[PDB]
């Protein structure tokens, strides 16, 4: 038996993410952006943090690696709208896709990775890194599925000593999210479950 909060975390992190490339900015406002994707759909994305406030202008191209907050809608004027949160970066790519240095320990013992993808983008928002990491944990390591795997943390260490960390017993803190980072500058990523 797990507590209801753990039940919310399982539903959020076990579902997938939304990925769109080379979308165009239609509008940028305080806390939100209207974006037009290549397949013709529109994305309304919210940005709750004062530290991560996208400054792209109308007409610029961006990539989306985000999560939806509710079901998409078909509008009277024939449009299809997605409701999402965070995850907008520039379109810079890496010379070659890299695999990120993730090590996982479940209750002290090392747990091997399975189907951990490579990344070809130069920048990724910290919330995207958060769900990729936690998705690997729920799907391959049993996080949130049983009463014994309901806590821990992940920690990212950069080549310069800067670190980012997140508490597994709580949903990601979007309201305090810092700006996207260059993934090629990540030294290590550690995750522990308790």
């Amino acid at each position: 038996s797990t507590n209801d909060n753990i039940k919310d975390l399982l539903d959020w992190y076990s579902s997938g993410s939304d990925t769109f490339t080379n979308s165009e900015v239609l509008d940028n406002s305080l806390g939100s952006m209207r974006i037009k994707n290549t397949d013709g759909s529109i994305s309304l994305i919210i940005f709750p943090s004062p530290y991560y406030s996208p400054a792209f202008t109308k007409g610029e191209k961006v990539d989306l690696n985000t999560k939806r907050t509710k079901k998409s809608q078909h509008t009277s004027e024939g449009t299809y709208i997605h409701f999402q949160i965070s995850g907008v970066t520039n379109t810079e790519k890496l010379p070659t896709p890299i695999e990120l240095p993730l090590k996982v320990k479940v209750h002290g013992k090392d747990s091997p990775l399975k189907y951990w993808p490579k990344f070809d983008k130069k920048q990724l928002a910290i919330s995207t890194l958060d769900f990729e990491i936690r998705h690997q944990l729920t799907q391959i390591h049993g996080l949130y599925r049983s009463s014994d795997k309901t806590g821990g943390y992940w920690k990212i260490t950069m080549n310069d000593g800067s670190t980012y960390q997140s508490d597994l017993s709580k949903k990601f803190e979007y309201n305090t999210e810092k700006p996207p980072i260059n993934i090629d500058e990540i030294k290590t990523i550690e995750a522990e479950i308790n």
